[PDB]
Formats: structure tokens, C-alpha cells, sequence
């Protein structure tokens, strides 16, 4: 048994090692919006840039996760990764929503880890989420919503000229 | 009695403080209208800072007052702050036009304190505002009817993205 | 409805709200308490310092109690904001009591509206609270307490010579 | 009683008490066992240092607490501090995981401690305890183990060789 | 049909995003590997650190081949990712043997592209190759060779002793 | 037997253990002084920094010594700490009244040692003791002896202001 373990249950264990194949497949989807939007065809750097930046901010999450399951005694333990929900990603305003559900999709798992943290009396899990998974999520949210209703309003306006304009002036 | 004031009248001690209450105003009016262009579904960062610092400015101009009252041996009154006008203040446009009946009530303010200091032989009152208040608030005017006409030429064209236009490239 | 709000409840947002509502009252409290200290009549400076360095702060809290509200996507309200509960605040010792049954009016308010989150299960609003509000009240009320401990000592002496002491030596 | 004290329980504040002393009888059992490898014929420099900064640290938690106690109005209270539970403390690896059971003692109080304070809606503890005591202990206990694995791999190949290059290559 | 594409077969088009497939793998089962080793029951950091940095190339190096596929006018196509062939990893010689089995697989996938490429007379997609993959292939199993030699030489002696001088001296 | 003791007597290693534990205690002592100052309702700052920079200055006493103990191949035993002689230590001159006592009584324990090592014809015991203990001792009670009588001038004066001026302008 492992000699560091100490008031860490295994259903937090095992809810970490769900959360990191989350994040992981997170980080994959963004690889993939990235790269729709460097196609020659498509051609939006600025969008490109947002969501390769996004990939890595995710990959981090998981080794982050991982490394707090190494701190507390558990066992990392890792799944298949499914692949991307789409292989075409439509236009900006059609990728910034799937990025906040996406994003919604992640904040509710933490919300779930830290309520079982605290059904756990799990103190150091309920900190750990708050102090660097917690507020990152919400400001991202936040600055996705800003982003989608600025791109809403200019493609209402006049769809490519908006889309071209969003990337050279916010991204 | 004071053992410094000295041709200060009892009027304009008054409507010094009233001019206080009206600044106070004036301040938190600009909080709202800033935090309301913060909003998710409103995203206008350059308009949400334009108008928080205008509630600083605001802010700066009741404590410089403050100040005055006590150097000329006046008695500071503090009344209730009547809260802004609205709770939604509509697009940029909207906002922006409300910015300048703002600043004209508060510019026929200062005009109708520096009349009655006058009338009341107070040139030191006089030069007080001269100095501080009444070139910045006609300063500020013109830079508001200046960004109004922008606003205008912008929004009648198309308007989701002339909203942006400006507060990309103006603010 | 919000694009971005996520186990945020009605009766934190209202909450929230309210919180603003007491900050900015506690702001112009700190205010008139700062300026009274500044007549010519009471004159002493390290105390108007103090306490408009307080007024700055508890404006910041507001401010960052609005910037929260709208990163939940919770929708900010105004409301009068009540004068200060008195219009001259007497010697030093006064005034020094009168700042610590504000700041444990505002500490209660923060409670309570943290077990108002631990009710509702938000979690990032109650690291929210922990993090900017609750340890800088426990700080500034400790300073408080030291310093009202010192007044005391100082005026059970000699009264005029202590309130000019404390002013020159500790503010 | 005192002007500062707000939802600060009896119960915690017995209990700040009573960790401040296992706090300080943790840093003496450091002290012994740092200058046990200081022995001339013990002589492990690094383990002798690696002891004296724990002795360091758990002093530093002890301030840490009375800090906070009297930062909430409690008042500190000493108790008599036992000696160490031995005289010598063997080889490193004895030594290693006699640290491990301290810690992993002193952070089951931090837990109670916690659980404490979330019974008696005290927010303001359960944040002091989770950003400054308990992820430094789960670092440390992680380290501890990560240093026994590796001493246990060493002197189970030949003790002396063994203990010899930990001490020059890990410590 | 594509703008740009001239030269890029349909085959190698598939056979670059079998590649990616490939190196996402290759990265995931370093991120295994490298967690592995910072268990507190195994605790090797430098082994850790080794997989860890190898994970980091192979996400570089699918990143590497999803640019050049966008460049010559191909479309990204992201499959299922498998998880690692392992959940534990074994002593050190046993994980280096782990590692140059994968390398030696995606060196072999490199030159059966290679050869795909030569057969389709696509010299950009051989100049690719040999620029960015064949030398760091060959360059790195080369080392991982060498210390495959190494470790054994040094477990070969005594097992636990060997590997933490390896740990400690190499990596 | 020690390969390294001589002219090390078993009354004077005994002794020096008992030194340590006299050291540990005033440390205590100290450490409990501090705090007191530091209470809300005593707030005396440069108070509670005297008293806690000799709980540094004593615990660094005792860390001499068991250095020297094995530097002579004796070794160094630990008893039980008594807690300090009172939980609530009075005003400033009741303190330093206190500190006297308590480094008179470290004096003479000093004192006691040196004419031990005398007695047993240990020339290195005595030098020891000499250069870095005696003087310092001596250094100390003539400051502390200074404080006292500055303290008992201005206390006689008016308590409570006198205080407060030592503590401000001396400290």
C-alpha cells in the first residue's frame, strides 16, 4: 500500500484519472479547431493562433492533475482518447461555441470533483481545484462569451468582412 | 466660528457641497455605464474603459472640491447618492449621448457657482474653478461630441459593425 | 439568457449586489471620516490619511466585486447609496471605533454571503471571498484593534497630547 | 473581551493552540535528529542539514499560528513541549520514515483542524490552513516518500555504499 | 477542389495522418512513462524527466506534420488515440527497451512514407522527411542505445544502486 | 568508545546538555513575550520585536552548543521544555524586569560551566564560553538594564504615554 496516502479516497482517485482523459481530449479538439482554421481555405491565423494557444493551456491542466495524483499516493491511470466531435469546424462564430461548450463541459466536471472533494472532506482536492482550475475556467468563459458576442455582431453586419475583421483587430 | 475662513459666504459653502453630491453622481453614473460594457453580452472593452476612467476623473473633481471647502474653512455635508438613471444603457450611441447631458448638467453647474461667486465677490472661488473645472469640462465635451459624430457616421452605415469599428479603432 | 452563467444562483447574484451597495456606502463613510480630519478645526493629517486611503480600498472592493458579478455573468444593480451615519465623528478614538463597526459590519456581510455559497455549492465564489476579502479584513481589523489600543492608552494620559502623539508617531 | 474577535469559536482557538505545540514539539524532534547525523560517527552532512531546515520550517509554522491567533482575537497559550521520542535515530532510512509518521501526524491535525472550522462555518481558518499548511505538507510528505524509495533502493544493494551516496548525490 | 495542392498524392495525404495518429501516441505513451517514474514508489526523476521531454518532441513533431499537410493543400483528419500499451512500466532498462521499440516503430512509419513519397515522385515530402524526422529518429535511438548499455552494465552489478546511479550521473 | 573525545569531561557534557535545555527555555520564554506584545490589546510592535529577535538569538545559543558538543565527541540529550513561567506578562517594565531575571539566571549558568571546565583543566571549554557567550551575556543586561531604567523614568511619569513613547522612539 502507499506509504505517502493519506485522506485521499478512491473515488477522488479514480474522478482525477476521468478528468485528465477530459482534459486531454479537451487539448485534442482545440489541436484540430487549430488547424481547420490554418487550412488555405479557411485562413483565419489570429483563430488558429486562439485555440493552438488553448491546446497547450489544456495539456498543462492534465499534467497538472497528474502531478497532484502522484502528490496524494493515487495512481494515474489512462484511457482511449476519442477523437474530435467534428472534422470541420465551420465558421468563427460556429467554433467559439463549441469551444464554450466545450469549456462548460469542463466546468462542470470540476464542480463535480470539488463537491465530492468536500462530500470526501477532502480539503487539500477542494483547494487544489479552486486555487488553479476554479477562476481559469471562469475568466476563459468569460472572454469566450466577450469574444462570441463581438463576433456575433459582425457577422450580423456582413458575414466575411466581419470574420476577417474580428481576427486582424481582437485576436 | 472659523478661525480661518474669510470672505466665504454662507451660499457658496452650499453650493460647493451641492456640487459635491452632483460629482459623487456623476462618478457612480460612470461605474454603471462601465461595468454595463463589461457585460458578456455587450463586450466593449474600450467603452467599458473610457467610461471608468470618466468615474475616476468624477471622483478626483468631488475630492478637489472637498479640499477647497476646507481651505476657504467651509463645513463639508454629505447627502444621499441618488443612484444612475438607468440600470441598461442601450448601445454606444446611447451611452455616449447620456455621457454629454451628464457633463452639460454638470458644466451649467459649475456655471451657475462661479455666477454666484461672483455676485458674491469671491475671486478666489472664481479662479478655483477657472483653473480646475472649467476648461476640462469643455475639453471633455468637445471629445464627447467628437466621439458621438464618429459613433453616428459609424452606426448608420451598419451597425453591429461600426460599434466595434470605433471601439477598436477610437477607444 | 446568459451565454456564459453556470452554477451561479439568483440569490448569490442578488447578494453580490448588495455587497456593492455596502462597500460603496463604506467608501463614503471613509470619505466624509477623511475629510473631517483634514478641517482646520480638527487637523490631523495621518489620520485623514488613513482613512482616505480606506475610501480607495473599499472603492477597489466594489470594483472587484463588480468585475466578478459580470465574469459569472450575473447582471449588476445599483441602488441609493445611503450618506454617512454621521456628519462630524469626534476625536480620534470616535472615529477609530466608528472604522471597526464598519469593517465587522462589511466582515459579517462577507460571512454571510459565503455560507450563502457553501448553501448554493459554488465553490469558485467562496475561493473568490477566502482569497481578496475575508484575510484583508481580518488584517485591517487587527490594525485597527492595535491602533484604537494605542489611542486609548495614549488619551487615558493626556488627551490633547496624545491624539498629536499617536497622529506624528504612528500614521 | 476582546474588540476584535468575530465567529472565532472557543473550540478553534484551543485547538490553534494545541496544533502550535505539536508544531513546536516537530521542530525539536527535528533539532535532535539533525544533530544525531552531526555525530562524528553518524557524520551525513546532508541529512543533518536536511533535518536542521525542517526544524526551521515547523518553527516558522508555530509563528505562522500564533500569528493567526492573535490576528482573531484568540490568545495564545503555551504548553510544556515534550521531548523527542528517541535518543538516536539509527540509519537514514529510520530516520526518513520517523519523519514521514511526523508529518503525516501533524497533517491528520491540520485535517481535524479543518473539519473543525468547517463545523464552526469559520471560512477564514479554513483558507489560512489551505494556502499556507496543507500543500506543504503534501509536498513534503510526496518528498519524504520519494527519498525513502530511494534510500530503501540504495541500502538494499550494500547499506553503507548505500547510505553514503544518497547523502553525497540526492541531499 | 484545392487551391494550392499540386503533387500530393491522395496516399500520402492518408499516410501523413496515420503519421500524426502515430506521434500523438508516441507522445501519450511518454506522458505515461514519465509519470510513472514520479510515483513516490518508483522515483527516478531524471528517468521522469527524460519521458517527459520525449512526450513534449513527439507533440512538436505531429504538430511539425499537421503544418506541412495544411502547406501542401491536404485536409487533417484526427482518429480515436489508443491508450498506452502499459499501465506500469517496470525498472528503468525495461521502460529505455519500451521506449526504442516505439522509436524504431515511428522510424519505420517514417521511411515506409518515404518510400510512398519517392514512389509518387513527391520530392517536398522527401526533403520534409530527411530535414525534420530521419536524422532526430536516428540521432535519438542512438542515445536511447546508449543508455540502454549503460543501465544494464549497471544493473547487471547490483540492480538498485545501478539504477539510481544511472538517475543520478546520466539523466 | 569516541574516536575523536578528549580532554572531554562526562560532568562538563552533562552540563552543557543542561545548558541547552536552560537555552531552549529562554527561548521560550521569549518567543511567549513576543506574542504577548503582539495581542490586540497589548499592541506594543517594537515590543514584540525585541522579544522575538531574542527567541532567535537564544535559539541560535543552543544550536552553538550542540554543535560544540559533538565537536568534542560528546552527545548532545534532550529533556522536556518547560513552558514558560507565566501565560500574560504585564506592562513593558514587568517584561523587561523579567528578561533580566531570566538572562541573569543564563549568566550564571554560563558562569557555572566556565568554572566547571576550569576545575577539569578544559582550556577549549573555557574558550568556548568566552567568545561567544560571556560578552554577549554581559552586552545584553547592560541594554536590557538601559531599557529599564529609560522605561521606569518615563512610566513614572505618565504610564501609559510613556509606553508608548519607549516603544516608538527607542525600539
Amino acid at each position: 500500500s502507499s506509504q505517502i496516502r493519506q485522506n485521499y479516497s478512491t473515488e477522488v482517485e479514480a474522478a482525477v484519472n476521468r478528468l485528465v482523459n477530459l482534459y486531454l481530449r479537451a487539448s485534442y479538439t482545440y489541436l484540430s479547431l487549430g488547424f481547420y482554421f490554418d487550412r488555405d481555405d479557411v485562413a483565419l491565423e489570429g483563430v488558429c493562433h486562439f485555440f493552438r494557444e488553448l491546446a497547450e493551456e489544456k495539456m498543462e491542466g492534465a499534467e497538472r492533475l497528474l502531478k497532484m495524483q502522484n502528490q496524494r499516493g493515487g495512481r494515474a491511470l489512462f484511457q482511449d482518447l476519442q477523437k474530435p466531435s467534428q472534422d470541420e469546424w465551420g465558421t468563427t462564430p460556429d467554433a467559439m461555441k463549441a469551444a464554450i461548450v466545450l469549456e462548460k463541459s469542463l466546468n462542470q466536471a470540476l464542480l463535480d470533483l470539488h463537491a465530492l472533494g468536500s462530500a470526501q472532506a477532502d480539503p487539500h482536492l477542494c483547494d487544489f481545484l479552486e486555487s488553479h482550475f476554479l477562476d481559469e475556467e471562469v475568466k476563459l468563459i468569460k472572454k469566450m462569451g466577450d469574444h462570441l458576442t463581438n463576433i456575433q455582431r459582425l457577422v450580423g453586419s456582413q458575414a466575411g468582412l466581419g470574420e476577417y475583421l474580428f481576427e486582424r483587430l481582437t485576436l
